[PDB]
């Protein structure tokens, strides 16, 4: 259980070692304006994604950060968001926990 793959296709995405304690915890439970709930895990780093469009501040769940949608690079599944434009760290990834599968390296 040290690495994370896309649950839908197996693409390698991130690692447990890359989890990022944001505001005290790597886990945040948040809602979008369409009322969908997400269990978001924060990572310092991820790979195998494809970032779509340019960043937006609108409805950002993390103060001072702008988001871009992050799809699985391989299958297109929506895995989370890349955050940028902030401070300490400047950037990070918020990934949806139930869209990842955890397993050996
Ligand atoms: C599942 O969709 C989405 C769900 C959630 C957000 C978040 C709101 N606050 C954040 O920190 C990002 C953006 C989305 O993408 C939208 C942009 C255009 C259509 C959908
Ligand atoms: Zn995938």
């Amino acid at each position: 259980a040290s690495i994370f793959r896309c649950r839908q296709c197996g693409q390698t995405i991130s690692r447990r070692d890359w989890l990022l304690p944001m505001g005290g915890d790597h886990e945040h439970v948040v809602f979008n304006p369409a009322g969908m709930i997400f269990r978001v895990w924060c990572f310092s780093l991820a790979q195998g994604l494809r970032l779509i469009g340019a960043p937006s501040g609108e409805f950002s769940w993390f103060k001072g950060y702008d988001w871009t949608i992050a799809l699985c690079g391989q299958c297109g599944s929506h895995l989370g968001w890349h955050y940028e434009g902030g401070s300490q760290p400047q950037t990070f990834f918020g990934l949806i926990k139930d869209r990842l599968a955890e397993g050996p390296a």
